[PDB]
């Protein structure tokens, strides 16, 4: 069995190249050949098509994330909150480990086969001409978000967010569209903006960040043998949680010659800054509890679950 895999992210891309790739190799070698990953060379669809185009059999396998469906990962949004989580690393490997634990059961990737879940780096608060530096100046920025929290958060502290895929934000940057972009370090290099953006605010544990799922066709998951189910799935969750997390980190680490270079200013939140952006934001946590609630979880036990191990983690 050879799945079909797309992807709306280069092939370079950490995703792709450093995660997607290897783990690849990993199902590989772990069924002696009898299962494999094959990276179609153009993406099938957009970006936020790409959930049904697994579900609809047209891919075996994909990335999403969750900021790209207005509505329907209401219940990701614990592990991407502002100031919670140092790297990519322990955010993923929390944010996976509370999801099995105690979300799955909502059923929020109805109709394919959830494999796991990883998280990017800290966000950062980008700017093509505009310093960051106290809570007003985000009025009134256009900001590219992907979407969900990075969105909740542009709102919050009065920016104006632009909800787009990633691959958008060169060309929304470039026209002068938009004035700034939520991204991870790693993006700044990576989508090529860093002749663009002069400006860059860094948040202890992030301003925000954002959760991708990686899933697979249940049809195609079924023509698997029991034993290489297992193993793709041993392969999975928690597993995937960390390949992907240490992908991240690993390009978020190498951006810093870029961001710590002197052609950006680049700016570390002053603790107003900081209070400002919590005072904003600390609805957040209340607006997810509600959605725990709806959705039939124990949402004080997730969120007191995630937080003591990403602490743990980070330590
Ligand atoms: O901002 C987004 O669109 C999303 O979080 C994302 C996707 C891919 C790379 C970096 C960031």
């Amino acid at each position: 069995v050879e799945l079909t895999l797309s992807s709306w992210l280069p092939p370079t891309h950490a995703v792709v190249a450093d995660f997607l790739m290897p783990w690849g190799e990993e199902i590989r070698k772990a069924t002696d050949g009898r299962v494999t990953l094959r990276l179609l060379p153009k993406a099938v669809t957009n970006p936020a098509g790409h959930f049904d185009a697994v579900r609809d059999g047209l891919v075996d396998v994909t990335f999403v994330s969750h900021a790209y469906y207005p509505g329907r990962f209401q219940l990701t949004k614990f592990a991407v909150l502002p100031f919670s989580g140092d790297t990519a690393t322990s955010r993923s490997i929390a944010a996976w480990d509370t999801y099995e634990k105690y979300l799955l059961k909502a059923d929020e990737h109805k109709g394919v086969r959830l494999l796991g879940i990883y998280a990017h780096g800290p966000g950062i608060a980008f700017t093509t001409s505009k310093p960051v530096k106290q809570i007003g100046d985000f009025q009134g920025l256009k900001i590219r978000v992907g979407g969900g929290m990075a969105a909740d958060v542009a709102k919050a502290v009065g920016a104006s967010p632009i909800a787009k895929p990633a691959p958008e934000s060169y060309e929304l940057l470039s026209t002068g569209v938009a004035d700034g972009v939520f991204f991870p370090a790693e993006s700044l290099v990576s989508f090529k903006l860093d002749s663009i953006i002069r400006h860059a605010t860094e948040f202890p544990g992030g301003l925000y960040s954002d959760t991708h799922a990686v899933i697979i066709n249940r049809d195609a998951f079924a023509r698997l043998s029991k034993q290489d189910q297992d193993t793709l799935v041993r392969l999975s969750g928690r597993h995937l949680a960390e390949l992907a997390g240490r992908a991240w980190d690993t390009h978020d680490a190498a951006a810093r010659k870029v961001l710590e270079g002197g052609e950006i200013e680049l700016v570390k939140a002053d603790d107003a800054l900081i209070e400002a952006v919590r005072e904003r934001t600390k609805g957040f946590e209340q607006a997810w509890l509600d959605a725990a609630k709806a959705k039939g979880i124990d949402g004080p036990a997730a969120l007191a679950s995630f937080r003591a191990e990403i602490k743990q983690l980070d330590q």
